């Protein structure tokens, strides 16, 4: 058959949850009718297939006390409005606060709703939001999670929880056979906020051999609050790092890069550590809270570093950039994990979840 599937998400900016949603929608939009309701006006950062319909909610003032109060009430009823007109067989909502809003807005409407979490359980820190997540999530029809630790946490107060890995859209484009002409390039792709911890990337570059810094180009793809602070630590440390802002063609960067470094403290299942697999990019990652070992088998598929260890990241960096035959062997083993993130297999596991919850 064919189903109307409505995705609900706050924004569609250069983030991981957004990348997965566009990947899923683009895959489902051929055989089903998929719409996307987003709170933020503006165009999707990721290329979206013409068949998926995107509707952005009204824009509301937030400058004054009356509007800060009124806009939220107006936002809720515009979302309840959009849900009714979508005429969907199923709703799929993304990320913590938007899941709760959909739980409430969907009250009354006769369509099942699937919520999905994307960071670890622990990334949501405020005491109050952890509570509203606890009382409201039992009222969903199913919950998609990324790791086994989050499955165990939510299963005790959510009845249907399914673990669905992130699908990588590069598994369609990039053929599993391609040779790469690597350059002396090292990537840090991610948001420039505290948890991504990009300062660890900078301090680790400063501790690299003078030969490596002189003959390698280090770039930071992404943006965030810490952008200007990092620009000044690059001068404080006296290194050469190329800030690129948000980048559409990460395929080009992944195509030339030899190493990608992830330095986060807490993560669910980082897509930069998945996308890298298709481009023979060597992953060096901090042992972020939880995931870690299921993406990187240390010294076999990649290199792991303790959390916030600027020197350990530097020694691992020199290991790979001073031993191309070892980085190649590290990276050829990583190719085995490509099958785990193929779009076609993961789309069919969402379709099982959708028809399973559609038995209401
Ligand atoms: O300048 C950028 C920065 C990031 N991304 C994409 O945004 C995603 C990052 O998601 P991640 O797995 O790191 O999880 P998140 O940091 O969003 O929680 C990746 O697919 C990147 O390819 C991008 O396309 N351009
Ligand atoms: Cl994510
Ligand atoms: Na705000
Ligand atoms: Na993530």
């Amino acid at each position: 058959m064919m189903m109307k599937i409505s995705f609900i998400i706050a924004t569609l900016n250069s983030g991981g949850a957004e990348r997965v949603l566009v990947t899923l929608a683009n895959a489902l939009c051929k055989e089903h009718e998929v719409s996307i309701i987003k709170f933020h006006t503006g165009e999707s950062f990721y290329k979206l297939e013409n068949e998926v319909k995107v509707t952005s909610l009204e824009q509301f003032r937030f400058d004054t006390l009356y509007h800060k109060i009124a806009s939220r009430f107006k936002k809720f009823f515009a979302l309840r409005k959009a849900l009714k007109e979508s005429k969907a067989d199923v709703f799929i909502s993304f990320l913590d606060t938007t899941n709760i809003a959909c739980i409430l807005a969907n009250i009354g409407l006769k369509t099942p709703l699937i919520i999905s979490e994307h960071s670890n359980e622990a990334y949501l820190k405020p005491k109050t939001w952890r509570f509203l997540r606890r009382v409201s999530y039992p009222f969903c029809d199913a919950l998609s999670v990324l790791g086994s630790s989050d499955k165990v946490y939510y299963e005790r107060f959510v009845k249907r929880v399914k673990l669905l890995l992130n699908p990588c859209h590069f598994s369609d484009e990039i053929p599993f056979d391609s040779s790469f002409e690597k350059e002396n390039l090292v990537l840090f792709i991610g948001r420039l906020d505290h948890n991504k911890n990009p300062v660890m990337f900078l301090k680790a570059i400063a501790h690299l051999d003078k030969n490596l810094q002189e003959n390698y180009k280090f770039v930071i793809a992404g943006d965030g609050e810490l952008r200007q602070e990092l620009e000044y630590k690059v001068k404080s440390l006296g290194i050469k790092v190329d800030f690129l802002g948000r980048v559409e063609n990460v395929k080009a960067l992944y195509e030339k890069a030899k190493v990608l470094c992830l330095c986060s403290f807490v993560e669910g299942l980082p897509t930069v550590l998945i996308e890298s697999l298709y481009f023979e990019v060597c992953r060096i990652s901090s042992s972020y809270y939880n995931g870690a070992k299921d993406l990187i088998k240390d010294n076999h598929d990649g290199l792991l570093v303790g959390c916030d260890d600027e020197i350990a990241l530097a020694k691992k960096l020199e290991l790979v950039l001073n031993d191309e035959n070892f980085r190649k062997e590290l990276v050829n083993n990583a190719k085995q994990r490509c099958k785990d993130f193929e779009i076609s297999n993961i789309k069919e596991e969402w379709l099982k979840l959708i028809v399973e919850v559609k038995n209401a």
